[PDB]
């Protein structure tokens, strides 16, 4: 209803499924916040629960940054806005966006890697979003 | 009133158009429609905290500070190493007045080769 | 009144704990200790974001969001060639009254100093 806020944190360097390496859906494993559990199952897709504002904010880090990896926040398997990271040889470097999009009843929001790869693992990456106010 | 938001892009790689303001053409999200008419000015209706976040993405050093009432209040920095695009972001909470008027400004450098990709949002915490 | 906490703090001109002197907005005054320190009031569900500059070149710097001494996201910085680059990340966090939240200097020291360093976070709602 009024509150919807998901929190989520990949807490490990370990290697993509082969699974996930097809669908190209970036995943987070440790679950921080999920409040109302539309955020579902490691799948990492949100699931709008109702209609209105939500916010959504992501940082992919990696610790390779040979090739350039581009991410995008996908709405209903379209690209909403963009992240560009690589190639460099860094520490860790991160490809970070954020926008406000307006949900109906059942769309879905995720991350897709477009371009590049995960190897190396992602680790510290993140994913916010919540409910702003329903409309 | 209560429900405030904004949110848009650079939908684009075009060049700046004719006074050092960051525009953005596609808009995502407008609550009140206090985000003006394709450009980068969002107008405070009423006292409040508010939220506000930059991402202006290029492909030399420029400077970004997000401007209120004409004076910057954070900056953001974007050093050009070799690379095909680099992003200069920042976000803060402003307590604001009704009338206050909050944009980004590129202090130094310049947009050429396009920003697109760069998002700007905004949204009313709370009133006050 | 209860229902609204937000704090946002910049850095202008120990424990590692990053300090902002220039505060923005303090919505009731659980942001102190002059850093980016912060007690929930309430049980509920807080936003963070921050942005940590590393201005001098030729470092490397680690920033650690701590809740209660135990590091929950962190951002990175370094190992490059470019000045003033942002160490960023946010996360929502499920808080209880008398939690703490601050930012440490995992790794390196902040040269150049830090500033335009941000840290800002609100209540979005409660529990
Ligand atoms: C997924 O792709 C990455 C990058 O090539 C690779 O390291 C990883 O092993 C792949 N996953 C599996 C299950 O092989």
């Amino acid at each position: 209803s009024a509150k919807v806020a998901f929190s989520a944190i990949r807490s490990t360097n370990h290697e993509p499924s082969e699974m996930s390496n097809r669908t190209m859906i970036i995943y987070f494993d440790q679950v921080l916040v999920n409040i109302g559990n539309n955020f579902d199952s490691e799948r990492s897709t949100f699931i709008a629960p109702r209609k209105g504002i939500y916010s959504f904010n992501f940082h992919v880090v990696k610790v390779y940054n040979r090739q350039t990896i581009q991410v995008s926040l996908m709405l209903n398997g379209w690209p909403v806005i963009s992240a560009f990271a690589g190639d460099q040889d860094v520490t860790r470097e991160a490809a970070s966006n954020g926008v406000l999009i307006q949900m109906e009843k059942g769309d879905r929001a995720y991350l897709k890697l477009e371009r590049g790869n995960l190897m190396g693992g992602w680790k510290y990456s993140t994913f916010s979003g919540f409910l702003v106010f329903p409309l």
